[PDB]
């Protein structure tokens, strides 16, 4: 009844507070990254979490003393002496389907090479990185339109599952190893990709160079750029210029059109800002007309407002129930965990309009559900003391 | 009528030898690469061949202008401007399975990947690079100990024949043509692999750094180094050594040792010309001891002498048997053609001791072979006057 979880992000913060909820008994140690600095932004801090919910921060020096404790690593970044424990119950979760794509920028690289699937994979801590037994794995379908953000975000959530459904093997030792694979083996150091001087190869085929946009498309670290200028995806044309590839052909406000090996590429511009200023205000026939790429639906800018969620704060349901229709997420959240509901009472009480909250409950909308200061709608009302909308969303529950 | 053969090496020969026997009827008309200097090396010239067998070479601009001829491609080195030409009459042989590996080093690239396969594929020459549909292909094996010389010879052997069961079809306007996908298509540019500051590295799997020293084993070329030492192949380890990728662990005479992501692996240094010298006069057994990755047996240094060939001049009779049961050809060549056989008559003739050739005629010499003057080994008795040998080395063949 021991748990080491060592490692950063979302996913230290979802396993940890999973535990905490269902398994009270637990004593929880925590280790964090170098670079964890306290703060959240898109990723919430580990650090952070832990402070806030007294889970005592210790070291790898502590950690190999602590004999009756499991060791859990969610994205750990320092290499650790398996044999110094007194027990074999060290674990890993891996944003890939190993033996593939060990090492770094499992959501970049899958995509890259032109892979359909990528995976998470649960293993044991051993000599090799990223190389001990494998324990429990999950493939992971990554879709045509779907970016390098798209794909880690899956790594989020199904890794999180992973070790959530596999927790009393762990905590048991019941499981089986199954030695990974030399064959097909694939490993990326940091220095395959120099993210701070990041420029498109168009010396590749069209389907390579669609393919390095959605692998570069992870807003909140960059786009893609095209002479100065963030583009948000592509697509492949039906001619074949004979200009020498890199060659720009044509050049118009909505767009760039590049010469490639075979296939010309149309790079879209970013239009995300201009779109998610409209979901204030516009339906959606004239969303649909801004949009020229799926996954721009669903970006969210420096806060983590998503189209849904401007759209939830003015009370724009038509372009609610739209968005939720393409795949939106009707309980989007920001990086302060506030949800969709929380945004929309905020329109209900500015605008007194109550009604439209039947539609998004309609919609998959879940007034349960807590922010990071673990504070729900109900809660909220509670504090500021307006009582009637307050029974008014009770009436639901 | 009319066709035009553009390119170099064994394929660039074989396919022109080929519709000349075949297809005398033909005129054949030869455009050849930049770098093919008239000198034969491990791949003939086929500036050689054509001056030799009197065929006209022509430049790329003079082909454009003509008509009624198709135009094949065989490991050509310039872009060819389809809509430069009046007819659209265009082929090229590309080594790879299309639309994957498109654009160069295909010998090295696949392997460098990890693949069980590759290809060759006879398509269309079209707008793009190796973009153009697709006519037949064949799929090949890579071997997992195979290296990237290996590979490309495949590559000149299946390609040859590719064009070979197709050739009619072209003449005759009778193939199909079916659109490359785009869906998992490749291209790797020249700049992809620096030839020049090769270099290897550790910080990689085990598996991928054994498929580099694959991918990189082309001797005529270069071999892979290590610290300036070249480095013939090597072995997945079962150690996990926790120094940092790159760390080299133990060096001896034979091996390096080195430290991975995950496995070590056993690099092994090129003593090649070594083992060339030691199969003049010794043994199995002080080669064996020699021999780290077996297929170093089958190497040639740059003339074409390979351990048979170097044991058979020598009449090293107990170290070619040994030799082809670890897999030589015992009718193996130079790069003049001159076979094994050939180099067994001039130890014969110094030491007058013929009895070896049973045994070798037996494992399956072939003295009905020519080079690539056309002579058989008994063309060259014939000539230098030994009627003696030549009679004897007659009642043996088969
Ligand atoms: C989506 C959106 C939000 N806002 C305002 C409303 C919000 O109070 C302020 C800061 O946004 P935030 O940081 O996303 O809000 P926070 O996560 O602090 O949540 C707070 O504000 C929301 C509206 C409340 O339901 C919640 N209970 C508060 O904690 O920006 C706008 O002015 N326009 C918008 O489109
Ligand atoms: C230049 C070079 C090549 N190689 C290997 C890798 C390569 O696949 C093979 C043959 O080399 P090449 O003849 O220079 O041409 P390559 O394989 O790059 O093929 C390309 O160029 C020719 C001219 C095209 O028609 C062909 N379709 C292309 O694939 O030898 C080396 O190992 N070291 C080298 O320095
Ligand atoms: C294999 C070998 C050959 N030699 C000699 C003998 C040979 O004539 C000369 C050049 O080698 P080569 O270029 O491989 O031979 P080439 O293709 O010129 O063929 C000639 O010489 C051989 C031995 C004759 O059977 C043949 N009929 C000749 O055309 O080098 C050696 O000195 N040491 C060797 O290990
Ligand atoms: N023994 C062990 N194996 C593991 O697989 C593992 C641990 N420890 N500890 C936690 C986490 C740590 N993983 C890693 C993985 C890569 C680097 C690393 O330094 N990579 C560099 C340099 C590679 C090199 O030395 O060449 C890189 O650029 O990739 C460090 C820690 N982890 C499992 O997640
Ligand atoms: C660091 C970095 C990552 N990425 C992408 C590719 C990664 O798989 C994904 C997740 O990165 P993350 O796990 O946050 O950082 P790192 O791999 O450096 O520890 O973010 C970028 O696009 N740009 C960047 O600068
Ligand atoms: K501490
Ligand atoms: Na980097
Ligand atoms: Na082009
Ligand atoms: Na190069
Ligand atoms: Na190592």
């Amino acid at each position: 009844m021991k748990i080491i979880i060592a490692g950063k992000n979302d996913i230290a913060v979802n396993v940890t507070r999973w535990l905490q909820k269902k398994k009270k008994n637990i004593e929880i140690y925590a280790i964090c990254n170098a670079n964890d600095t306290g703060i959240d932004t898109f990723q919430r801090s580990f650090k952070k979490y832990c402070k806030d919910n007294l889970i005592p921060i210790i070291s790898l020096a502590e950690a190999y003393k602590i004999d009756d404790a499991i060791f859990l690593s969610l994205e750990f970044d320092k290499i650790v002496q398996p044999s110094k424990f007194n027990h074999n119950e060290l674990f890993n979760i891996h944003f890939s389907y190993l033996p593939k794509y060990k090492g770094m920028y499992t959501s970049a690289w899958p995509i890259l090479n032109g892979e359909d699937t990528s995976g998470v994979t649960l293993h044991k801590i051993d000599h090799g990185i990223d190389t001990g037994a494998i324990i429990a794995q999950k493939e992971i379908i990554i879709q045509p339109f779907e970016t390098a953000k798209d794909l880690y975000e899956k790594y989020i959530s199904e890794g999180t599952s992973l070790v959530i459904d596999n927790i009393s093997t762990l905590l048991n030792s019941e499981y089986v190893e199954k030695e990974q694979n030399i064959k097909y083996s694939s490993y990326y150091s940091k220095k395959t990709i120099d993210y701070s001087n990041l420029e498109l190869n168009f010396s590749k085929t069209a389907f390579e160079i669609i393919n390095q946009l959605r692998a570069f498309t992870f807003r909140e670290y960059q786009l893609p750029k095209l002479d100065g200028v963030n583009i948000f995806l592509g697509d492949v044309l039906s001619s074949r210029s004979i200009m020498k590839p890199g060659s720009i052909l044509e050049r118009n406000d909505k767009e760039i059109i590049v010469s490639t090996i075979d296939y010309d590429v149309v790079l879209y511009k970013d239009n995300f800002k201009e779109i998610l200023e409209a979901c204030k205000y516009s339906d959606s026939k004239y969303i649909a007309k801004l949009i020229r790429a799926k996954s721009i639906l669903f970006e969210k800018n420096i806060y983590g407002w998503s189209p849904v969620i401007v759209a939830a704060y003015h009370g724009n349901i038509e372009l609610i129930k739209w968005l939720v229709s393409k795949g939106a997420n009707i309980n989007d959240r920001n990086y302060k965990g506030t949800t969709v509901a929380m945004y929309f009472k905020d329109y209900m009480l500015k605008s007194g309009d109550y009604s439209g909250l039947k539609m998004l409950i309609d919609l998959g909308l879940d007034l349960t559900l807590t922010d990071y200061k673990d504070y729900t709608v109900f809660d909220y009302l509670e504090k500021s003391g307006n009582k009637n909308l307050l029974q008014y969303m009770m009436a639901f529950m």
